[PDB]
């Protein structure tokens, strides 16, 4: 209940809530139903339009208009945007030759350069260069402040979990708007887009940077906007707002246009009606920049221009049907488009089998547009798993098309031709990113950067301290011309072990073979350097990783490659090793086929064995450092020792005996070498944070050995290409998978085909970060490396996404 009886009189756009049963006068007043019955009169002015005229010059003051054009408006901070240009003689900022901003150029009593975040939905990366003619105003915030080329939204890539990402840094399954639509099993409450539940907070995780400012003394403006209130009256309300005395005044706000998705979506995503959106954009922001530089602010505040995802064209006709697949499609909720979500209608229905609806819906037609996942096998890189809002089954779309549960569902509801929320590597999905100001670079182009990053950055140009998040403070630094933000190094918490040769043959009882019996001074010292280290430098190029938990390990040096070895899980955390491009791969060689060596500088009690692989039928194994890759015929022994074996389904000895034996050497050869570090990651309860001990959920048969749930490799070399990966003088390129562990191929439907037609595929899907692999694994890379901390942040959030441009 609202008494709409109380009034709006000077309270229009009000900046504190005030509680119901009292009326509103914010700007959401109009979305809760809650508005006081003068609000539009008062709050809403519309007369005589949104632009000064020569004839209104020195006009005397008329409280009904939407805004002023009277001498005294500059003081009453409620000029129409265009006054100072029609009035006095001013140019437009578009007009204005950029001019570098070295310094704040502030009024007096401002005491830090406020932040205001032109969010646009459904604006795709491409516009920026497509649109650029008939986007001044943004064309000269792009080329004068500091532009991405792209930037990655998270997935999926609809609306509301991306602005929440913007406002938050945190991945939605942190957060918890991990869709448009969603439904809570604990709660047992829907979310939608239309609706009041939306409003309880209870839905909203994290802690957004409104609530980041306010709790740290610095006022914020509201952010959220009711669709009826017209865009001219959104911005003349922000530039009310900066005419507030000093200690009324926010720091932060935020602009939202609903174009160019809303056009996009009906047009699709160049349909030639998209023009116009563009446009209206364009001047949209020419009102701000005018209005803030008659305020004397357009040297003073830091603008961001930032979109929350891109639009794809999606037509009706491409739309696949669950009941093409499924027998019992009336036993299934499916939230349907861009990205299925697959749960029970039921849950007293017990006949309900995830199983069966995965196989079901498995590689079934020739051209199959999506493809089914329980949530745990999803890219790593998409971080959508740890949410009980997030149903087991997911499917991913292929870009361009819908899937639906039945084709009643399609023609009850053709009309649209554009649509998002596609996996947030897709090209089409990609959005916008500009920030101008005094804060950020003068005519600088940064690489694109994930949207995650941005709020350490507000944070930042706020003074803010950032709420924890999944951001990595510091990978963003060179936006930045002050304000950047310094960290040092986590410290290492374990300290490795070095064993020497500690133990005979005949202690250990493995079960294992090896045809080694095979044999001089002057070759003898020479290994026993190698075991002590003196290869090192060749093969582990940036220091070791650092462990960053509690644990006990060992270092283990040989000629071809360094590995760090886990005690307590039987195996490497981290293999490293250096490929040149002159490399050779050679064959295992036939009498070693089903060697495996016991390593003399680790117990048996901390080994593995070969008779738990004899007896689990379901297990194989395979080797971290690749035995194909062995510099010499005696160097090769090296690579079947058995703190070198790791367990692996021959399902998944499949695809690594190609990545090994063929895509390193590929690598080698146009990267001009390349280092490797390899490993296994633990993640049965798909958090994205490396597992203890106690979480791990199988072993190999009768043993201790736990199975990884997925293997990594992060492959770097020098990024000038010129030089070879272990002279490299300058910055480091890096691509990383992180693949995982299946006891099938089922994921790539061509799996039947030689790998050269799919392995390479299903790497591409899988690819990752660095920094994704350190959350995986405990490990911080590239400690040691001649490069700027900075610049090594960045570096690990890179990620390859194999996309052309
Ligand atoms: C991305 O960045 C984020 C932010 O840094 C990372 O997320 C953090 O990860 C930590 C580990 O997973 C996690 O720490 C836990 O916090 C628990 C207290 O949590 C509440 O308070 C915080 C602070 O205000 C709040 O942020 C939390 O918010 C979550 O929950 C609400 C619902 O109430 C949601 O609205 C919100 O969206 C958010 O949900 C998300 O996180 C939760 C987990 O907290 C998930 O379940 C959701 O799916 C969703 O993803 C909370 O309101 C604290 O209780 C935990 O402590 C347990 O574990 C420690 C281990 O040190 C153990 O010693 C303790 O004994 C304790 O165990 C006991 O409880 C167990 C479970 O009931 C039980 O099994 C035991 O037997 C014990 O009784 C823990 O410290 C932190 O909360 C989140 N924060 C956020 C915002 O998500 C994220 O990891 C990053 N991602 C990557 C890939 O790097
Ligand atoms: C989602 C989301 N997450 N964070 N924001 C705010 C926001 C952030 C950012 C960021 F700076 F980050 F880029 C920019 C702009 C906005 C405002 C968006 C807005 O104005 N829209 C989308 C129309 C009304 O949308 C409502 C949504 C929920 C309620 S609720 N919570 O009351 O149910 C009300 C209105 N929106
Ligand atoms: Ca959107
Ligand atoms: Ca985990
Ligand atoms: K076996
Ligand atoms: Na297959
Ligand atoms: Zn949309």
């Amino acid at each position: 209940w609202t008494a709409t009886s109380g009034s709006c009189k000077g309270r229009c756009f009000e900046l504190q809530e005030v509680g119901p049963p009292d009326c509103r006068c914010d700007n959401l007043c109009k979305s809760y139903s809650s508005c006081c019955h003068d609000f539009d009169e008062l709050c809403l002015k519309t007369a005589r339009g949104w632009e000064c005229t020569k004839d209104r010059c020195g006009e005397v003051r008329n409280e009904e208009n939407a805004c002023h054009c009277s001498e005294d408006c500059l003081s009453r901070g409620d000029c129409c945007t265009n006054y100072q240009v029609v009035c006095k003689g001013e140019s437009h900022w578009v007009d204005d030759d950029c001019e570098e901003i070295k310094v704040p150029e502030c009024p007096a009593g401002f005491v830090r350069p406020p932040l205001i975040i032109f969010s646009v939905d459904g604006f795709r990366a491409s516009y920026m260069k497509k649109g650029s003619k008939v986007m001044p105003n943004i064309e000269k915030l792009r080329s004068c402040g500091t532009h991405a080329p792209y930037m990655r939204p998270v997935y999926p890539t609809k609306t509301f979990p991306n602005l929440y990402t913007l406002a938050t840094g945190l991945y939605p399954e942190s957060h918890g708007i991990v869709g448009n639509s969603m439904y809570d099993p604990v709660f047992d409450a829907s979310f939608h887009l239309r609706g009041r539940e939306k409003f309880n907070h209870r839905w909203w995780g994290g802690q957004p940077l409104w609530i980041t400012a306010t709790k740290q003394g610095v006022r914020a403006g509201t952010f959220f906007w009711s669709v009826s209130i017209p865009h001219e009256r959104r911005i003349l309300t922000i530039l009310q707002w900066l005419s507030l005395p000093d200690n009324e005044r926010p720091s932060v706000y935020a602009f939202y246009s609903e174009q160019p998705d809303f056009s996009g979506h009906k047009y699709g995503p160049f349909g030639p009606e998209m023009t116009n959106p563009l446009r209206e954009i364009d001047k949209t922001v020419g009102q701000l920049m005018d209005g803030l530089k008659q305020l004397r602010l357009h040297r003073c505040v830091n603008v961001i221009f930032v979109g929350d995802h891109g639009m794809e064209d999606v037509t009706c006709d491409r739309t696949e049907f669950l009941s093409n697949y499924l027998t019992n499609v009336d036993d299934i909720t499916l939230v349907p488009g861009t990205l299925g979500r697959i749960r029970a209608k039921s849950i007293n229905n017990s006949k309900y089998d995830p199983k069966t609806i995965i196989a079901a819906l498995t590689c079934k037609k020739p051209d199959q547009h999506f493809k089914p996942y329980m949530k745990q096998h999803l890219p790593k890189r998409l971080h959508y798993a740890n949410n009980r809002r997030i149903e087991d089954i997911h499917l991913l779309v292929d870009r361009r098309w819908h899937v639906a549960r039945k084709p009643l569902d399609v023609y009850k509801k053709c009309f649209f031709q554009g649509d998002h929320g596609f996996d947030n590597k897709v090209n089409s999905m990609q959005t916008v990113f500009v920030g101008y100001g005094p804060t950020f670079k003068y005519r600088t182009k940064v690489p694109p950067f994930e949207n995650i990053e941005l709020y350490n950055v507000m944070c930042d140009l706020l003074g803010l301290k950032p709420a924890p998040n999944n951001g990595t403070h510091g990978s963003l630094n060179h936006l930045l011309r002050t304000n950047t933000f310094r960290p040092t190094m986590p410290d290492e918490v374990s300290r490795p072990n070095y064993p020497g040769i500690m133990y005979l043959q005949s202690e250990f009882d493995l079960g294992c073979t090896c045809d080694d019996k095979v044999e001089n001074k002057l070759e003898e010292l020479n290994k026993r350097l190698h075991t002590k280290g003196s290869t090192k430098e060749r093969h582990l190029l940036y220091g070791r990783p650092a462990v960053l938990y509690r644990t006990s390990y060992d270092i283990l040096y040989h000629t071809d490659f360094e590995s760090g070895y886990s005690e307590i899980f039987l195996m490497p955390l981290w293999t490293s090793y250096t490929i040149s491009k002159q490399a050779e791969v050679s064959s295992i060689p036939e009498h070693l086929t089903n060697c495996v060596r016991p390593d003399v500088r680790v117990s048996p009690g901390f080994s593995q064995n070969c008779l738990a692989y004899k007896n689990d039928k379901q297990m194989s194994y395979g080797f971290l450092f690749p035995p194909y890759l062995s510099s010499s015929p005696e160097a090769k022994y090296d690579a079947f020792l058995v703190t070198n074996m790791v367990p692996m389904y021959p399902a998944f000895k499949r695809v690594w005996a190609y990545f090994q034996r063929v895509l390193v050497k590929k690598y080698a050869s146009e990267r001009n070498g390349v280092n490797v570090i390899s490993g296994p990651i633990f993640d049965y309860n798909y958090d994205g944070l490396r597992d203890t001990e106690d979480e791990i959920k199988q072993y190999v048969e009768g043993s201790s050995i736990p199975v990884p749930t997925h293997y990594y490799s992060i492959i770097t070399s020098c990024l000038d290409f010129t030089q070879p990966a272990d002279k490299c003088d300058g910055p480091l390129s890096v691509s990383s998978f992180i693949l995982p562990h299946r006891p099938d191929n089922d994921e790539s439907c061509n799996s039947s085909e030689d790998e050269s037609k799919w392995v390479e595929e299903l790497m591409k899907m899988h690819t990752a970060r660095v920094r994704d692999i350190e959350h995986l694994t405990g490990l911080d890379f590239y400690r040691k490396t001649s490069r700027s901390y900075s610049e090594i942040l960045t570096l690990k959030t890179y990620l390859h996404t194999y996309e052309s441009e």
